[PDB]
């Protein structure tokens, strides 16, 4: 009774970082090179997108109001009546030619987002230009470690112990110990190692049983992984090749809503996956995720 469906069909050129909007029973979610930061209200089915000037890769809940993203090497503030959007830091004013990538905020609302060089195609670019940053509430800016290749899915235990991180291009979900209290990590090892036919990991989720969902980009998947085991739990399929992220959402977060991309893809690519871009809902997995902690700054 797993049932995958598409449901919306924007066309999306590359879909990514969803969250879930219990308040407004809306998904957030961003289209990076369309530089659309884009909010779909479930219930009118309506959907409303705030433009910003440069690749926006990750947008997160803001708890005084609005919302946070991640713009450019920059992180931003949106007020969505106004639509006024703001910086609140910087990062990687060292670097020529980097973007952020992923992000999401902690158990104790610190951004946690993850930097990369600019891709002329997927997966191509120079290596190692990323870092993983966090804004904490201070909207001080802490730098964790560098040598990224393209920062992409993380999340946290549970017990608020761990923290699980994907460098795609390092093919491995790692995990690291993690202070709360202070957002300090340390420890880094492989938790999980993606199988050939899983290609790159992505985005990320943990559910409410401590296990982890990833996002296959070209593997056409989200993946179930036990961190404690290494071991894979469980496989669903889309119709689409490039899935790039997920989230839990909907009635006591028991949906998973899956992002994906088009660009990439060539005339042939686009014609045997007409759904490219769009957003897919799975139900029936028969785990529930938790709700989104929102930006405490
Ligand atoms: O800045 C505006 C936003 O503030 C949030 O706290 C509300 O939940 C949103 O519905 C509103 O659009
Ligand atoms: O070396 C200085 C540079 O270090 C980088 O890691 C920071 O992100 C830059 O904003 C800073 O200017
Ligand atoms: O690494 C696979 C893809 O992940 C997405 O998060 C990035 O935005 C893309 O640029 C990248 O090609
Ligand atoms: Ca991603």
């Amino acid at each position: 009774s797993i049932k995958v469906e598409c449901v919306l069909r924007e066309n999306y050129r590359c879909g990514e970082s969803p969250v879930w909007e219990e308040a407004s029973q809306s998904l957030l979610f961003v289209d990076i090179p369309s530089k659309i930061i884009c909010r779909w209200d479930t219930v009118s089915n309506q959907v409303q997108r705030v433009a910003v000037d440069a690749p926006v890769s990750s947008v997160a809940l803001r708890q005084l109001g609005g919302y946070v993203a991640t713009i450019g090497t920059k992180f931003c503030a949106l007020n969505w009546e106004n639509q006024s959007v703001f910086v609140l830091a910087m990062v990687d004013e060292d670097k020529k030619n980097n973007r952020f990538n992923d992000g999401k905020v902690d158990p104790a609302g610190r951004y946690f987002a993850g930097t990369m060089a600019e891709e002329t195609a997927p997966a191509v670019l120079e290596r190692h230009q990323g870092s993983l940053y966090s804004l904490f509430p201070d909207h001080s800016v802490k730098k964790y470690f560098d040598q990224v290749d393209i920062s992409n899915g993380l999340d946290w235990s549970l017990d608020h112990k761990i923290f699980y991180y994907i460098d795609s291009l390092s093919y491995t979900v790692d995990a690291f110990d993690y202070d709360l209290q202070t957002g300090q990590i340390s420890n880094r090892r492989i938790v999980y190692k993606m199988e050939k036919d899983e290609q790159i990991p992505d985005g990320m989720c943990i559910d409410a049983e401590g296990k982890l969902w990833v996002a296959c980009y070209n593997g056409g998947r989200v993946i179930r992984l036990d961190p404690e085991t290494g071991k894979r739990l469980q496989t669903v399929k889309l119709p689409v090749d490039k899935t790039t992220s997920c989230c839990f959402g909907g009635k006591d977060y028991s949906e998973m809503y899956v992002t994906c991309a088009r660009d990439g893809l060539n005339a042939e690519g686009l014609l045997r996956q007409p759904d490219a871009g769009n957003i897919f809902k799975i139900t029936g997995l028969g785990v529930k995720g938790i709700a989104p902690y929102s930006y405490a700054g």
